[PDB]
């Protein structure tokens, strides 16, 4: 609403993908992967917004009832300006950006870094909570094509990285929506590190401001039943040691 009242507007008034993957148990060491915002980078990325996106399209979400039919909006032309919406949100992350780099300075007051850690927090909820601001049916900017438009991209974002992985000979064992974890059939953990990093860097390549990184490692991996596993969480320590410590969820 402040952004909008900033720019000369008139607001209104006040009244997701499961994978499927291949079935097998593995032992070996197991490296967890997340997408950090995917929504909010999927926004930010092809410049969705409320007055940079049209309405007149039949993919499938917002037809009439004429048989099971609808319309998704396509993507905008990339010549057009950056809508409200993304503008905001890179805002927001620039100015994350900037705080998390003023940490970096040395011989700092103890207070100075309390701000500075719950400055950054607070962005990084603000961030995160900006597609949920849209998702929720009842929100009063609720607009059921812009989120169908960019559930579908995410679904094609993690179509096109499975199909990545698959090429590159890495067994896509198990994924769910932004957290994508592999096996590597290795024992090393610098080798699942550097394999890990090379492929966080090759996704980089593929969106500016899509971003990936390491969660988390794993020694074995047993599972029992959905949503159920069972594995050792390796902790790497600064001389390339590392404790393999049991996890049950």
């Amino acid at each position: 609403l402040h952004a909008f009242y900033e720019n000369n507007y008139i607001v209104p008034d006040k009244q997701g993908l499961v994978l499927d993957p291949k079935v097998g148990f593995y032992d070996k060491f197991i490296l967890l992967l997340d997408f950090n915002s995917l929504y909010p980078s999927i926004i930010q990325e092809f410049n969705i917004c409320f007055t940079t996106v049209q309405r007149v399209a039949s993919e499938a979400q917002k037809v009439t009832e004429d048989g099971e039919q609808e319309q998704i909006p396509e993507l905008p032309d990339p010549s057009l300006e950056m809508g409200i919406l993304p503008r905001e949100i890179r805002k927001l992350v620039e100015r994350r950006k900037q705080v998390k780099q003023l940490m970096k300075q040395q011989d700092l007051n103890p207070d100075l870094i309390l701000q500075y850690d719950i400055r950054q927090k607070a962005l990084k909820l603000t961030a995160n909570s900006m597609y949920g601001c849209l998702g929720f049916s009842y929100s009063r900017f609720y607009a059921k094509p812009l989120a169908a438009l960019v559930t579908y991209k995410g679904r094609e974002i993690l179509m096109h990285t499975k199909e990545m992985v698959q090429k590159m000979n890495l067994e896509v064992i198990y994924g769910d929506t932004d957290s994508i974890m592999i096996n590597t059939n290795s024992t090393n953990l610098e080798e699942v590190f550097k394999l890990g990093n090379k492929v966080k860097s090759e996704v980089n390549k593929l969106y500016k401001l899509l971003e990936i990184d390491i969660d988390g490692v794993f020694k074995s991996l047993l599972l029992l039943k959905k949503k159920k596993y069972a594995a050792l969480v390796v902790e790497p320590t600064s001389d390339g040691n590392y404790v393999t410590k049991q996890e049950l969820k």
